[PDB]
């Protein structure tokens, strides 16, 4: 055949061959002696200007215009520019592009079929925390919009050569607190309980209960952080209740709407957006089975099984199963009721199916985490259990960063 | 570098150094990991003679005598067999730890936990397809032993360069019948159509129904293949029923106890083995996901769905993740009915995890195949899912081979 992968669907037999893998210039973790696709995280003026050019290239092409005086007079200001001040600066419709583009390239994300439409708020004029927090409110306003969730993107001031950089401290916008307990557990959200100390170290008075939110520490550069408390009414939540159970409300359990990722590097042409939080909407089993399920985070499996009366004391009872299977009923269900968007994880799968023949015919492949796309239940039952799928870095980006701390 | 492997539920870190071990390119390179494919893409006495010294070094340092006269006499015999003849054979107590080896290295397999127990008949004696009936019949009233499992392997006459090999054509040595309708549907297992066929070709009588046992199609070097019908007495069956859904027994189900993969390479010290079928037991969702509920195998999900009255309009009622886990719990109780071994999925990630660590210590790391290790439903659910793995290829190993028609 060709000199690309090739990759098979076993389910319907058919086969393609990715070209795009080529445009990657970024190297990920595996070697021919060994994969390493199942780690979570693997651990400059030309260079600058050559993904500068790269991606000026790559803006060109998307509007057609390649060749033309417009990218040859683009090209020629970006070198100037970095000639005179080591750095640049993109075009508004050159951020909204690469945006969409970082979207679109994130091989781990099963939303992708949604990467044309974001809202993308330019908030590259923000100089001060205080500024940050408004921004970021109305990002929440608009993204919310009362339970009709829109995906967004607020994007603070570029990475700048010898001055510090802005920060959003928080891994999201919403986020539970986690407390640490005189007997070793915690109660809340354990994921979050440096993030929770961090805020009580930074003058937070902590409540303590299960689904506190946390409030937001937030960086402009070289400052402190500042805390800032999000104003209840933008928070919308939904309290969870099965459609049969009825005990299952009485569990007294939440999910918050809004999954907005706060703590990510968006990476455009080689500049560096440090802050730039995004949003889209739930995949149901991220909230029913990992926050609710994993035994590292709320852990309510036993406690759900033993309502739903199952014999938890062996395995081949199955009653892991059949407990998170009616938790995630009650997520849908909730969220449903409450007219909040929320997508299963068979919708979910169709539609990044449906993603993955439009990217085929359009870029020639697509970047894609088969581990992290095949959701947490149900795996075998979905149709990209059964997709081969090549994995690529690809710019623009979402990176993870380091801790600002 | 060697890696890091974390696990994040338990926030533990290992580095696998045993993958220095390997010698033995996988699919993946810097630009891009193809860890989700399947298949390899493709599928001299120098090359012949350092994978046998290093596996007659493997086999004296495993019985402690590593030096010893016995060591040194030995690898001059493998020398002046090669340097003479080009090829050479093992012994059978080198053949014996060079089978439990090649599971041991088993990326794929979450079975591990049991590698040191493993009943190897030596078949290579062998010279017709006739005896190798004869073993395999033995080999398959070994490993059922009413229903009382065991794990075996029976190795036939290695590749030899003048001559084609010996082979098990079929693919496991019970397999249900595939009829393919004018119609394009299917009768019985899809996954079976062209061996049925080839079947029916060598002069099979076809059955008609929807669990008809294939003849098997035995082939000695350079003959056509002779077909040879499984007494049914061998081949123990388990009906499927459920502990409380009195109408899933109707559904007409079953499945064989005896899993028997018989078209792998075993390669031990530079030598192949086209021919080397080996057993095990079931974990039950091999059977209850994926070979009832794979939509290009028996696809049964809607028709139990439809029995328990759900839902099947839309997905977000979750409809096929309860019926894969009342299906999956049918397959369990009706095994442990009729007191036929089989693991669950949680039982075996657990076993897997405790394997994990056992060859941390014996051997510095445990390469594996997260994709195969995670089971198809409940993933999350299990420790393997929060594991980092490290795939790589050792030595001795089981490989693909080409279908030999
Ligand atoms: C429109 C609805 C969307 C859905 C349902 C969705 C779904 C998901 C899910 C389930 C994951 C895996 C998360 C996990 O297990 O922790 C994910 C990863 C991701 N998605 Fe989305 N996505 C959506 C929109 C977005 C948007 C708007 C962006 C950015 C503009 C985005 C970027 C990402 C990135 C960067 C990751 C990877 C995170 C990491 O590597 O840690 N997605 N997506
Ligand atoms: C004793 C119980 C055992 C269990 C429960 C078991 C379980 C499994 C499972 C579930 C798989 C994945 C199969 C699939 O999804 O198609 C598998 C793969 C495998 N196991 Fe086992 N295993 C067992 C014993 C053995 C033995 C005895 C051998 C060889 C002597 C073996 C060698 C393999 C190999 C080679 C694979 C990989 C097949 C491939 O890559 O296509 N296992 N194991
Ligand atoms: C629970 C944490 N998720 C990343 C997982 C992770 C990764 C690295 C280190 C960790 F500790 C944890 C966050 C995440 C990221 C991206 C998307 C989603 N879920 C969503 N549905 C979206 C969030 C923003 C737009 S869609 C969650
Ligand atoms: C269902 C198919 N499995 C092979 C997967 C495969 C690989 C390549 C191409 C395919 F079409 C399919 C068979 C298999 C292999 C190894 C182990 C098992 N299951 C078992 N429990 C055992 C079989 C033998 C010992 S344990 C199944
Ligand atoms: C070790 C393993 O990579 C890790 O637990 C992964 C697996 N797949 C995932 N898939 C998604 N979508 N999200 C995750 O956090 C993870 N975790
Ligand atoms: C494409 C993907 O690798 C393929 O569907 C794999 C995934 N994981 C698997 N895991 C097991 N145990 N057996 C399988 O056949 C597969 N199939
Ligand atoms: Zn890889």
């Amino acid at each position: 055949g060709p000199k690309f992968p090739r990759v098979k669907n076993w389910e319907l037999g058919s086969i393609t061959y990715d070209t795009l893998c080529a445009q990657s210039q970024q190297d990920g973790p595996c070697t021919p002696r060994r994969c390493l696709g199942s780690l979570v995280l693997p651990r400059p003026a030309e260079q600058l200007l050559s993904q500068a050019r790269d991606f000026i290239n790559q803006y060109y092409s998307s509007i057609k215009r390649s060749g033309s005086q417009a990218h040859e007079e683009r090209l020629q200001e970006v070198e100037a520019e970095v000639a005179s001040t080591g750095t640049y600066h993109l075009r508004e419709s050159e951020l909204v592009f690469g945006a969409k583009q970082a979207w679109r390239n994130a091989p781990r994300c099963v939303g992708r079929i949604q990467w044309g439409k974001l809202q993308v708020f330019d908030a590259r004029d923000c100089s001060s925390a205080q500024e940050m927090f408004t921004y970021i409110c109305n990002h929440i306003k608009y993204a919310t919009n009362r339970g009709n969730l829109r995906s967004a993107i607020t994007v603070f001031p570029q990475r700048a050569p010898g001055r510090g950089d802005f920060r959003i401290w928080n891994s999201q916008l919403v986020r539970y607190a986690g407390y640490r307990q005189q007997d070793g557990s915690v109660r809340g959200d354990p994921a979050n309980v440096e993030i929770t100390e961090l805020c009580i170290q930074h003058g937070w008075t902590p409540g303590n209960g299960r689904f506190d939110v946390l409030p937001l520490l937030l960086q402009a550069p070289d400052e402190a952080p500042e805390l800032f408390v999000l104003p209840p009414e933008l928070v919308l939540e939904v309290p969870l209740e099965h459609p049969t159970l009825e005990w299952f409300a009485a569990l007294g359990l939440r999910w918050y709407a809004l999954p907005a990722v706060s703590n990510m590097l968006l990476e455009i042409g080689g500049l560096e957006f440090s802050a730039a939080p995004f949003s889209g909407w739930y995949m149901s089993t991220e909230i029913g089975t990992r926050n609710l399920c994993d035994p590292h985070r709320y852990n309510i499996l036993e406690d759900v099984a033993v309502c739903m009366d199952l014999d938890t004391r062996t395995t081949s009872s199955l009653w892991k199963d059949k407990a998170a299977v009616e938790i995630n009923l009650a997520v849908l269900h909730s969220f449903q009721l409450a007219k909040v968007t929320i997508v299963d994880h068979h919708a979910a799968t169709v539609s990044f199916m449906k993603h993955l023949d439009n990217e085929q015919k359009a870029r020639g492949g697509c970047p894609a985490d088969w581990a992290w796309i095949v959701p947490p239940i149900s795996g075998s039952l979905t149709p990209v259990f059964h997709q081969e799928m090549v994995n690529y870095i690809l710019s623009p980006a979402f990176r993870y960063q380091p801790d600002p701390w």
